[PDB]
């Protein structure tokens, strides 16, 4: 693992797992996404991980037109690296999923490193009523859902998006995902540095037990040595302890309303900025420091803000 | 983990990953499966893990009629526990996959604990020619293949097969599979003892690095304490070191031509019995001992040989 | 490991490793020790780990008369649990080392769980001049020094101090110390709960690599299950990351000028209270909470503040 | 860790922990040591780890004259590398301990990497009577014993024995010993390759739990990368499982009556050769292979058999 002299704080603004019923502070409209992205960047986020939602009901959408209603606006108001999801909403085809990144030609895109069960159905039991008709069926339908990323699908994404100079945020939900990445690294379909994002607490993925983070770092060191950066995200209540653990291990951090709707125990976060501010305070207490957007670009070896199609 | 006073040697006779071109000793016909199963049992295998193949070309098949051409014969010639696959051939639907276990009502059935990429396409590069037309497309098609076991699919299998008194061999290909099992254990859809089979070396699953075995045991201890038995299988050259490691850790062992076509380095195994004999010799050198079929039945708490439908 | 609903912050006020030349803020006199202990307790320290020093030159001393110049004063000004060292100054005999605890009959005493090389000689290279004649020879002499705690010595300490109702802070500097404790636990010379203090970063002990903390917790879980509390201290720059890691793992924390002379990177701590305040802020950011002295007494099952001989 | 293409089998012939009462097959006289060393070498031992004993009563002795009654004889009858203990008998001074290696100028000498409690007193409870007067007091006296290896002592041994071209077998009884070695490696007092011998199961050292071996390998990889060879020994019943684990991990193996008096469960070993033969059979079952003495010399980079003073 390459030691992160300056820590990259990534903010995942809204995602596609949480639904409108779950929090009145979930960013939905393009205008809310811009406002939240800017606030997160101003709090210290060097990178913004972005999904789009239907502006009226919050349903996940990979419509590039919705992305074009916030990407240019974010670019004009902040210098944060704009990271586009290729995961999108649960149930979308690969064509739908790659559309935004293909249209935008971003500096960074997420790249899910394996197929797994992705079960968020238990969340539905916490709510007796739902604001929109799509929410309960969406959550319930995940009991029989696989977030698909076959070796052929990964290779296609790497080839098509790699061609425009995109660098990837490799999302690794389990130990096997590290080995899946090693397969591609050995075939030279991606070049170092590898930005490895370990994901904890999803039902279908690796659990949010600390031993799992240290284990994944040990395996990543064995497979990739000094050619990778560690980043960490964890679901809900696990977010702060896991990203603090990452900082301590010489890694990078991902926070945001996509991953947890809470600022702290029993308290809904009113903004992405609250979580960015919190992890930054923790980092500072540990005598560590954060990366600026341009320091992050140099770490990830991105193509530059001026080379995108927005 | 419950310490295995007597070690269960499971023999996986033929499987569905290896193809006829790869070895002339791959058991194909029902008569070959009976002969091999009996030899494996006589060498010390307490349990036989079974798949069927098209008798003419070796193509994987979950036709219950093919199973009925070897199950009664095995039952009459050995007292080994007959474990029926619910994985079957790669590309089969869940209906096809559950058919043999539903017809046979076996003491044990395999139960795959999560969805994963299952890529055996690299095997094709080792052979310039193939005996049968189905082999190359089968292997190549795995680049875009997911061995599907959604939470809904797992629950269906547990409910339908649990109803006939079947005990499961829980196949865990990655750390997330342990957490997937814990979900069901917490909901009481399966009762202890849990026979956990950790699977190493599949491209799409956890790699065959020793640290992965000890890590999975640590996590299983945290999730299940004294309610589980550890078993281990590893692909190809990793088979013997991994099953020896399992024995040393107080676990059980799985060998067989399903998992490795080799008796030792650079030597094709002429029979399943060769591998069973080898692991038994290693066990004996370590001052350990193997379980008889009935000792295995008492460990797994099976319904008994007389309660099956064959 | 028993989960620490409320975290015990222990403050090690001065120790015997750091010398006066190293910081003008090192507490030396009994009056400085009282002032510092009170400030640390008021900042949130539930327990104070105490050593004495020669009031004129700061040389470590296990003279019970020096302890009696701060113990009654601390008892009157705070309700913090007073933990007396049985380690004392490097080079002292066991008779000298046990004298303060034997005289004071404290609620808690430290108990070093094994013999190890204890080399602090490298610290001398950071200073071209020393305030007092004893400092350089003290540090240099540690190259050929063993902090002695033989099985006979440990048994004597446990027997003599156990007789007065003392509970022990078991100081474990390496993995073997856990096994040394297990030997005594199996012989029932100490009763649960076991307050295990893992010590990282001493040359001669286990290094300050995160993997070592998680490993020691895994081994402690195997040896002691639910009968122990985890506490952690780390030398110098490692203090804050290690105690934060402990908090995240469900453990307790030890800070203080005994272990690190710094408040943060490149900044000498002016008081023990600075470090207590810092770890408390980190704890609060993680949505965790600290234990009051009486909550700590209930956790450790101490004899009570009124049952000491001061 | 450097992968051991050929495995070095070291045979520790007699040691100083086991006493004559414990087995009639314990090698005592110089003639017995020669006979046993030759048998062990002929069974496959590339290296012989040697201690001397009083020929009449078996009491440990570091008298160089006793070593000269077996070293020339071993050199003439086998080409095995002769490894001389600098540990010797428990209770000896460093002067006594270094005498044999200083006189012999061997290719290899053992080098204990830290001070620890070394308690073998529990062995006495297994015997109601003892053959010789020295045995019970020797064992009982270990309750209050430290195997001393201070940083000054280690440096002296490295300097004095390094001067004659000796390579060291670094005996590491706990994780802290790895860090102790790193201190010397960083100061260039020893040059690569480092032959690291991890020692499990001594009361006062790290316990014989498998996790401890994998952990020590992880730490050694972090501290020394590709500059070291792993070797393993374990006490009594732990010997075979631990050395088999080492083989599986790409390490080397140490067996012998010094470490275990047993050939297998409930069976006293009649000769060192029995254990060498057993580990060699296990190695061969795993499709691994052993090193010849000269292959071992090339691995360890020894000065050659002709450059010793015997
Ligand atoms: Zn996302
Ligand atoms: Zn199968
Ligand atoms: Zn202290
Ligand atoms: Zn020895």
């Amino acid at each position: 693992m390459k030691q992160s002299k300056k820590i990259i704080i990534t903010c995942a603004v809204t995602g596609s797992i949480h639904t409108p019923t779950m929090s009145p502070y979930l960013p939905i409209t393009p205008e809310e996404i811009v406002k939240e992205g800017v606030a997160a960047a101003e709090a210290g986020a060097a990178m913004l991980h972005l999904h789009a939602r239907d502006p009226l009901n919050g349903r996940p959408s990979q419509d590039p037109d919705l992305f074009m209603r916030f990407l240019p606006q974010l670019k004009e108001r902040t210098d944060a690296i704009l990271n586009i999801t290729t995961g999108g909403g649960l149930g979308m085809s690969l064509d739908e999923r790659l559309a935004p990144a293909r249209a935008a030609r971003p500096e960074v895109a997420s790249m899910n490193m394996g197929s797994l069960n992705f079960n968020i159905s238990q969340a539905a039991a916490k709510f007796d009523t739902f604001k929109f008709d799509w929410e309960r069926p969406y959550l319930a339908g995940t009991r029989d859902f696989i977030l698909s990323n076959t070796f052929s699908q990964i290779e296609r994404g790497m080839t098509e998006l790699g061609a425009s100079g995109t660098r990837f945020e490799f999302e690794c939900y389990d130990v096997g995902h590290l080995y899946n990445l090693a397969h591609f690294v050995d075939r030279k379909l991606v070049e170092p540095p590898f930005f490895l994002q370990c994901v904890f607490g999803i039902l279908g993925g690796i659990g949010a037990d600390p031993e799992n983070l240290l284990h994944m770092r040990t395996i990543a060191d064995r497979l990739f040595g000094q050619d990778y950066y560690l980043s960490v995200l964890a679901a809900g209540r696990h977010q702060m302890p896991f990203v603090t653990m990452s900082a301590i291990l010489g890694g990078n951090v991902r926070v945001g309303l996509e991953d947890s709707l809470y600022s702290g125990k029993g308290q809904l976060a009113t903004s992405n900025a609250e979580q960015v501010r919190k992890i930054r305070r923790i980092i500072e207490e540990l005598s560590l420091d954060i990366a600026t957007p341009d320091e992050a670009r140099a770490m990830l070896k991105t193509k530059g803000a001026n080379e995108t199609s927005f």
